[PDB]
Parts: structure tokens; C-alpha cells; sequence
């Protein structure tokens, strides 16, 4: 959803991190739970941007808000715990490679506002 999209984009002051390896059926409340406390998102279920096809078929992929650099590091401590049956590779990010990674799965380019 673009408005989703510039959404989480529009948050400022932000640590992004990039899942990768999801369970196609994970859900918000599934990335919240992975989390946890020590590592709030920002905004809860709306800080998860998960990247889908055109029609919407998940890709394994999404992006993550964190807040605070500590929140970022305990995140990263969780490189390939479990999430459901799939251990989750975890990276840092930026909005720009966010943009990258959107526009590789959508017809037109996102154009940022």
C-alpha cells in the first residue's frame, strides 16, 4: 500500500532492519512476539512493512522500525532465531535500500513525498 509504504518511510530518527527468510503466512503479531519487549517497534504492527508482490503474495522479506540504537543491537542478537519453523536473517537497513528492495517488486517505481 503506497500510503503504507510512505508511512513507515516517514517516520524520522529511525534504526531499520531487514527480515529476511519468513514464514509466508507471518503476520504482524508474529514479528511483534519475535521481537519482544526489549526491542519495541515503532509504532507496533505499524512499523512492519512487509514486502509483497503486486497481489499481495508475501516474499519472505520485511522491514522493521526500531527507535533506539540498544533496541537495534538486541534485535540483531536475534539473527536466525526461529520465527514459526524458519530460522529469520537479520540486517541493518536504510530507506533507500528499502526503496530498492520495493521497487523491485512493484510495476512503477515508488516516488517518495
Amino acid at each position: 500500500t503506497s500510503n503504507e509504504v510512505a508511512q513507515f518511510l516517514s517516520k524520522e530518527n529511525q534504526v531499520i532492519v531487514r527480515m529476511r527468510g519468513l514464514p509466508f503466512t507471518a503476520t504482524a503479531e508474529e514479528v511483534v512476539a519475535f521481537f519482544g519487549q526489549h526491542c519495541p517497534i515503532t509504532g507496533g504492527k505499524e512499523g512492519i512493512l512487509f514486502v509483497t508482490y503486486p497481489d499481495g503474495r508475501p516474499t519472505g522479506d520485511a522491514f522493521v522500525l526500531f527507535a533506539c540504537e540498544e533496541y537495534a543491537q538486541n534485535a540483531l542478537r536475534k539473527h536466525k532465531d526461529l520465527l514459526g519453523k524458519r530460522y529469520i536473517e537479520l540486517f541493518r537497513s536504510t530507506a533507500a535500500e528499502v526503496q530498492q528492495v520495493l521497487n523491485r517488486f512493484s510495476s512503477a517505481p515508488l516516488i517518495p513525498l
